């Protein structure tokens, strides 16, 4: 964990290069050095204490430009530096982090949806791609167990996805893992205790409100409370053994809700709200900045 969670970027009429902090242990927001290029659709993660936005697309006025862009956040000195790109540009990715190193996973490049995989190491600042996914995903939701990546649901291009994948890194493998009972592109998906978790998304139809999680000692996802408002494209983290969930769009507004999921009483409560409303953010958890 650290101490604050942060959200970057979104979009909201056309892609946003906000970054703002939610502090749980007061409410407060504090709004903080912009990204350099607006996005959507991107991913955030944490390592060494440095906060990473990944891919996403600038939908912009002046036009649409899908990012193969790493950046790179210091709480110290509230400034974004460049890292070294991606092989391509991945809109609408997932990202995990394993060992020090940060997995880039799917995402679209235009009509293009991605199976490859690539790793980036920061003590190099170099990408080099892995094995790719045994299924093409956009909208993809990644989290880490164990040592081990999971991509879970998405679109292929053609069809939305209930079907999920592990990879191996001594392996350099994927494998499929038991689907879940939920179609879902856009979930929130993120790692408590023993089990992976997917948090709303988008079936074809309806934005969920529905949560699942995957318990890989017993391979099987169960259904656990659902959120209380539906939710596509939205932001998760975990902070303190709780799941927040940030935003997203449920067919009517782009939501400034953040909710927050106590798995011990198996409930979502509210407990802030978004500066503004906003969907396809990349979040993640470090200590606070000066
Ligand atoms: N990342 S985003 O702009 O919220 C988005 C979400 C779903 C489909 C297309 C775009």
């Amino acid at each position: 964990v650290g101490r604050l969670i942060y959200t970057a970027g979104g979009y909201f009429r056309q892609s946003l290069s906000y970054l703002e902090a939610y502090n749980p242990s007061n409410g407060s927001w504090l709004r903080l050095a912009d990204l350099q290029v607006p996005r959507s659709g991107l991913a955030g993660c944490v390592v060494g204490g440095l906060l990473y936005a990944v891919g996403g697309r600038n939908n912009s006025p002046d036009g649409n430009t899908d990012s193969s862009a790493l950046d790179c956040y210091n709480p110290m000195t509230n400034q974004w530096s460049p890292c070294a790109s991606m092989s391509v540009p991945r809109n609408r990715i997932g990202v995990g982090v394993i060992d020090g190193h940060i997995y880039a996973v799917g995402g679209s490049h235009g009509c293009i949806h991605h199976s490859s995989v690539e790793r980036y190491e920061p003590e190099r600042d170099e990408w080099h791609l892995v094995a790719p996914m045994l299924t093409r995903r956009i909208g993809v939701g990644v989290a880490v167990l164990n040592r081990l990546l999971y991509a879970v649901g998405g679109f292929d291009g053609t069809n939305r996805l209930n079907s999920a994948e592990c990879y191996y890194p001594e392996r350099n493998e994927w494998r499929m893992i038991t689907p879940m009972n939920t179609i879902r592109s856009g979930a929130g998906v993120c790692v408590l205790h023993n089990c992976i978790y997917a948090a709303g998304g988008y079936d074809g139809q309806d934005q969920l409100n529905s949560v699942e999680r995957y318990d890989v000692e017993t391979e099987t996802w169960t259904f656990v409370a659902p959120m209380r408002h539906h939710r596509s494209a939205l932001g998760i983290t975990v902070h303190q053994g709780k799941i927040y969930v940030l935003g997203g769009y449920d067919g009517h507004t782009f939501l400034d809700s953040v909710e927050c999921y106590d798995p011990d009483s198996d409930t979502w409560s509210e407990v802030t709200r978004m500066t503004s409303g906003r969907s396809g953010v990349g979040v993640a958890v470090t200590m606070e900045p000066c």
